[PDB]
């Protein structure tokens, strides 16, 4: 899990929607500060899909590794328009980068 890539890569398709930093407003998407060990639909403050709810997962590395694969098929219904990443290197290195980012 190479941070560095993971960062780059964040930047390139995350960026837009997210923020990593404790206390990052939200924008698009919640704030993914505390997103390890967190179950879904935790955020404070944020309005997710009742699919985000019904999915009911504690989000880390194996959880996400599928998730941003493709999170249509995932979690069905989710109204995060995001197509996914079909190679494991930058699923990898991109939750090795927000491993870091979202633990303060
Ligand atoms: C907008 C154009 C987005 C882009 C690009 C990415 N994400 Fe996203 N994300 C977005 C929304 C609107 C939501 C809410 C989904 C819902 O159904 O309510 C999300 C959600 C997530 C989550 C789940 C957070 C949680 O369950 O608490 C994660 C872990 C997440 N997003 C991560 C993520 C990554 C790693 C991205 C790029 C590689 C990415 N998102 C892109 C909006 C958008």
């Amino acid at each position: 899990g190479d941070v560095e890539k993971g960062k780059k890569i964040f930047i390139m398709k995350c960026s837009q929607c997210h923020t990593v930093e404790k206390g990052g407003k939200h924008k698009t998407g919640p704030n993914l500060h505390g997103l390890f060990g967190r179950k879904t639909t935790q955020a404070p403050g944020y309005s997710y899909t009742a699919a985000n709810k019904n999915k009911g997962i504690i989000w880390g590395e194996d959880t996400l590794m599928e998730y941003l694969e493709n999170p249509k098929k995932y979690i069905p219904g989710t109204k995060m328009i995001f197509v996914g990443i079909k190679k494991k290197e930058e699923r990898a290195d991109l939750i090795a980068y927000l491993k870091k980012a979202t633990n303060e």
